[PDB]
């Protein structure tokens, strides 16, 4: 077996689970207890607004909480917490540190690897972004053509992409005197194509976001970035002007064009999907300027200390951590849903996706044993209220239990007609919840159909379809405001979380050697696709697949 | 029990699963039979381009084919498939025809509901859509102060926003010489705030979309639309010239103050999530022009005509449902992804979300029986190759089992850098399938960590973190190029699927029960968000969460 399955805290939760879980009725739970919402939810006042972690709704009892957190604490979790906060090389696969609360340690307290205190360093880059940012706002960073820059293109895959994207959409409101921002991600030509064709070379500057500055489809994206703007200005060395890195790479960012000083460092122990805090995240202090960039890094750093300093039991990414082992190895529930009641987190649930799959989609352990458990669930969401009229149907009345968090800020950006949308927002969000939880009962639904007048053949055919069984477990997470604080606790709280449930299922949340397989197949189909020769190589399907693409890509349509 | 567990013919199928499903291996089928992708795929000819619908990669021989075919016989798919396309009353629980076919019925043979033909309205609405889009489009008609259109805003949700905008989105390089689209359907202020903030009364042509035209968001949304319109027009005359209709409701139409000649209608046959083919697909005929509208239906006329008159062994929609009925019922996968590598194709898995999940997200079937096996998956996913980057690493490395269907058109709309970009985007496309397939044994993996120069030590820690189990299941579905036709076709293509797992199910694709009771409480809930006082009618939870929020709504940040 495996090292989570061995251990007797679980066996004891899993036994219960088998014995006791058909008597745990949300209903009953709520109907017994007057102080359930009182016992089973965290208000986590941070000085800057509050966060109400409420978990009451969900499937657990007092001594569920109990055995759970129990489990964090037999599984390594408090120990595992501050060898992270440490800098002990935790990534064991890649032998790494796993820093990204370093990038946000706002305290500036030494954190060392091997005896060398990172906080220098990092205020250095940090201090270099400042700057940029202050010389591309303000105008004085001029285009080949002495204008002032407009638009900011970050160029970048999966962590360079998806962080910066995010948090810019969510706090769209907070970019007043900020250049506008573009994202190029997809190699799909469309993508940058598109993007490209509503801008000019002159005002335009790219942010190209890579590591080692060789990955293939950014460095592809930002050398077709850069044949555009060339065919305008005509001039190798106006590129510095409009093209920076984000990279260690000295030689090949120069090699591109750019001036080594706008190279923006980050560090091995900054993993991609845990990056949007470091030089990551410079499009999002040119969107809504680093003033605001520091008050989300100082948001992630509240957070950071809350998981760092709160006992387990009263610990918000800890107890969220342990309701999702209970619905995955418990419940055997292969899905969590992220549904934000906000359209400014639209990307919020894709976002996580990488975040928490990537890290936690692994089936590994420490010893190297394989695991004989579930581990990282799929996570896929959309905001509310569109979801209630997509996929809620399923969530209501399907065959899948489906956890679900709701998130929702008590106050909105933009209170138009007196607040009157956000009053059903909200009434939307408590509803649903609600609803969830209590169901209709055949003597609720009876008695409408009734009133509807409906004959009794009608009546007791449609009755059953009617009914809404209920019982459906949420959490409901709600806040003041999203501001750049409250979103940078909001994220370092689910980022925590995923480490904790990463620890619990003896995995490796830090590497992704599962990206390494596809990445050799098509280095290999790449050359095989030029020209008309029969590709016989592969396996019937992938031959038989490009067959069909030789053959149609000269199709006149 | 249900239909589909008592059915000899599923029984059959399961016992075998059980028996024998161990023992298929992707990789040792291909090897074993060079006919494998030619005897487990579909290369269709639409005469307007190929769609090759290739199910090789699937966990299924022959043998299993035959009994899936087989079950859908038994299931009565071909009675109950004449039945919708005759205009039979198959939605039952609310007594409705199932008419989306009717909408795309390019032959105008006959269809009959009540006994009479509902071509010639049809017919009459998409001739009114053609006469409204030369208007608008052409710049005749002028708005309030005698200007061109520059601007559309559809205000919809659910089944009246995720068509139209889905459509739009993919078929943008058609949308040349066409007016900007916009989609409003969020109840969240910021949605319509931000919309509303980049456009002119003066130029902007608003299209409010909804069945019922009850709906709170719509009519909410519009009637904020409308007052912001009126504070620049001061002239309730000048909404005949900003403001359509598309509804099934002519009197609430009426109501809400539209000319009645800026009504498109629909019928009761038309489901919400099979709409954009009727007077729901305004926006999009607006945005491409009516010629493209049409082709995008003649496309689904193709679909419907293939899923009509084909045998089910080579049916397209029948094959893909029953792989799916595979999965589902017999190794118990609760998700399916889909994988569009096209990034015009950004919003295809969320339509289907809405699609499939409010279809088949049920529980009661057409006897009244309650289910006794899974129903309809969650859908969830992104184009490539940004999900890709995101959470490939859980498909290939994780512990859960994820049916994908990729798909991707051979020509790209933006061939840029001679074709560099779409061949990398192939070559991920077609690799990634290969590697889910094949994975990478232990022994293979050993020989690249000995030729990498690892010791025994280094080589043994890392070794089982770099195996890839594979045996993970694909279908492959690749087209010329997604043009109005072909993506007309293969939105059809899933409508069918839906459609056939849901008879053999025994369940209503076409109600929607289960959204009622979120609407009933949020009603509830509304007036009660007013003034300070404490709640005490509801569960602890929902009190507490709405003193959390009468708590934190006046609070400075």
């Amino acid at each position: 077996m495996a090292a989570l399955t061995r251990n007797p805290q679980f066996q004891k939760l899993l036994e219960w689970h088998r014995a006791n879980s058909a008597n745990l009725k949300l209903r009953e739970l709520f109907e017994a207890d007057p102080e359930r919402f009182n016992n089973f939810s965290l208000n986590l006042n941070t000085n800057h607004g509050h966060i109400l972690v409420d978990y009451s709704k969900n499937l657990v009892s007092k001594e569920v909480m109990q055995m759970l957190v129990e489990l964090a604490k037999s599984r390594g979790v408090e120990a595992a917490r501050d060898n992270m906060f440490s800098g002990s090389k935790i990534n064991y696969t890649e032998d790494r540190a796993v820093l990204h609360v370093a990038l946000r340690n706002r305290s500036n307290t030494p954190i060392k690897v091997d005896g060398k205190d990172v906080m220098p360093e990092v205020n250095r880059v940090l201090d270099k972004m400042k700057s940029f940012c202050q010389r591309v706002r303000s105008g004085d960073w001029k285009g080949y053509t002495g204008k002032s820059i407009t638009d900011i293109i970050n160029i970048g895959i999966g962590g360079s992409d998806l962080g910066p994207l995010m948090v810019t959409e969510a706090l769209k409101p907070y970019s007043k005197g900020g250049p506008r921002v573009w994202f190029v991600s997809n190699i799909d030509g469309t993508h940058i194509a598109k993007t490209l064709a509503s801008l000019s070379p002159e005002t335009s500057l790219f942010i190209i976001a890579s590591k080692t500055f060789t990955t293939q489809e950014t460095i592809t994206n930002a050398e077709t970035a850069k044949e555009w703007f060339l065919e305008a200005a005509k001039d190798p060395s106006a590129v510095a002007k409009h093209f920076v890195a984000l990279s260690t790479n000295t030689a090949k960012v120069k090699e591109f064009g750019i001036d080594p000083q706008n190279m923006f460092e980050f560090w091995d122990w900054v993993g991609g999907r845990y990056s949007l805090w470091s030089a990551i995240g410079l499009s999002i202090a040119l969107h809504v300027g680093f003033d605001h960039f520091e008050q989300l890094l100082s948001g992630a750093h509240w957070m950071d200390q809350h998981f760092l300093k709160t006992p387990l039991e009263k610990n918000a990414p800890v107890l969220l951590a342990l309701l999702g082992i209970w619905y995955i190895n418990c419940y055997g529930c292969e899905t969590h849903a992220l549904l934000p009641y906000d359209q400014y987190m639209h990307r919020f649930a894709a976002y996580f996706q990488q975040g928490d799959m990537e890290s936690n989609g692994k089936y590994i352990t420490k010893s190297g044993a394989r695991v004989d458990h579930q581990t990282g669930p799929i996570v896929w969401g959309e905001p509310g209220t569109n979801g209630q009229h997509a996929f809620y149907q399923l969530i209501h009345q399907g065959t899948k239990m489906i956890p679900c968090d709701f998130l929702i800020p008590v106050q909105t950006q933009h209170p138009i007609r007196k607040g009157l949308h956000h009053k059903i927002l909200l009434a939307n969000f408590l509803a649903q919840t609600e609803a969830l939880m209590k169901g209709k009962l055949p003597e609720e639904a009876r008695k409408e159909l009734q009133a509807a007048g409906k004959s009794p053949e009608d009546l007791e055919k449609l009755l059953p379809h009617k009914v809404f069984e209920g019982n459906r477990p949420t959490n409901s997470i709600v806040f003041t405001k999203l501001t750049p604080f409250i979103l940078g606790a909001l994220i370092a709280m689910y980022e925590h979380k995923i480490f904790v449930q990463g620890i619990m299922w003896d995995i490796n949340s830090f590497d992704q050697w599962g990206v390494e397989l596809g990445k050799q197949l098509a280095k290999k189909i790449e050359p095989e696709l030029e020209g008309s020769s029969a590709v016989t190589s592969h396996d019937s399907s992938t031959n038989g697949l490009i067959s069909f693409i030789k053959q149609q890509r000269d199709t006149k349509l």
